[PDB]
């Protein structure tokens, strides 16, 4: 059994690392400007959301969703209630999209993700171009981002799909260091650390460090609390109920550089998956930030 939809990566016509760095920037002072977004946690966490869902769609098994397409922008993958909050994200990105109306959306939700790493003083992430604008009819249905309310066996069965193996599904979930869930959006209410405008390891530092109580929150569902004022989903929570997991858990609450390294890669995988770099595509883009440029 196999399938054959090939996703050729294109360059959009005549640019070049000095285009994207330009786009990059235009988001990055965007996110210094509007900074007041979410009590203050800014656009950075929804703008990394945003490019893990519009890349988490991808099965390996036939190439079908994935970020090449961009196809978020159409009604069916916009109102997936699994991307409730993500509309936020999208805006911001409007007036980006109008100012440099060239880049493909593919490439404008991935990027907005990796911009957002790196100014929130995360790991540099290496990014291709190339994504291209797929019609509405390419769009995936709803129902392949992963569920909350599950343990470390769904986990490890949902990312197969995705072609991730344990270390890269524990230092991508890493990024919860990132802002929150709102019970709004997900049923589910809460940070899961305190500094959630800032890349760093602590997500897995509280995992193991912070004393959990099982709650039902607000919209009746599971979670857990600590008296810090942070939570775990279910699926968090599993990460140090599974031997394999809790190991690398371990891992990246010790070794901060190790978790940088594994998430940049893990990261750009997930951002790329399903997508062919012809043997002559440009190489991957490493964008300098704004305090890097003196911007
Ligand atoms: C089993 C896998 C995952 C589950 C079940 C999950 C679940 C959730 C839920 C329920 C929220 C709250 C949404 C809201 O209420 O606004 C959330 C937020 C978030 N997740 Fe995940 N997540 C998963 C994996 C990931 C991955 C792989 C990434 C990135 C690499 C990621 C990045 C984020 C970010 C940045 C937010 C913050 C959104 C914001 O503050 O606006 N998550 N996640
Ligand atoms: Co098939
Ligand atoms: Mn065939
Ligand atoms: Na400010």
């Amino acid at each position: 059994h196999h399938h054959h939809l090939v996703h050729v990566a294109s360059v959009e016509k005549g640019r070049s690392y000095e285009d994207f760095q330009k786009v990059y920037n235009a988001i990055a002072l965007k996110l210094r400007e509007d900074d007041e977004y979410d009590n203050y946690i800014g656009y950075g966490p929804v703008l990394v959301r945003l490019a893990w869902h519009t890349s988490g769609t991808w099965d390996k098994h036939d190439n079908t969703g994935g970020s090449y397409g961009g196809t978020y922008r159409f009604k069916k993958e916009f109102n997936d209630p699994s991307n409730a909050g993500l509309q936020n994200g999208f805006k911001f990105l409007e007036p980006i999209h109008k100012e440099f109306p060239w880049i493909s959306s593919g490439d404008l939700f991935s990027l907005g993700g990796v911009t957002a790493v790196q100014e929130m003083q995360g790991p540099k992430i290496p990014w291709r171009c190339g994504r291209v604008d797929t019609p509405e009819d390419t769009t995936p249905d709803n129902g392949r981002l992963p569920d909350a309310d599950k343990d470390a066996d769904y986990v490890r069965t949902f990312f197969q799909r995705l072609n991730m193996n344990d270390r890269e599904v524990v230092a991508l979930m890493g990024a919860h260091a990132l802002g929150k869930t709102h019970l709004k959006n997900s049923g589910y209410e809460g940070p899961w650390g305190a500094a959630n405008n800032v890349f760093t390891n602590e997500f897995y530092l509280n995992l193991l460090n912070e004393d959990w109580k099982l709650e039902k929150n607000d919209a009746n569902n599971e979670q857990w609390d600590s008296k810090s004022g942070y939570m775990m989903l279910p699926t968090d929570y599993s990460l140090i109920q599974d031997p394999k997991y809790l190991s690398i858990v371990k891992e990246y609450a010790n070794d901060q550089d190790k978790f940088f390294k594994d998430f940049s890669k893990a990261f750009e995988k997930l951002l790329e998956n399903g997508i062919t770099f012809p043997k002559d595509a440009p190489s991957p883009f490493i964008f300098k930030t704004l305090e890097e440029q003196g911007l």
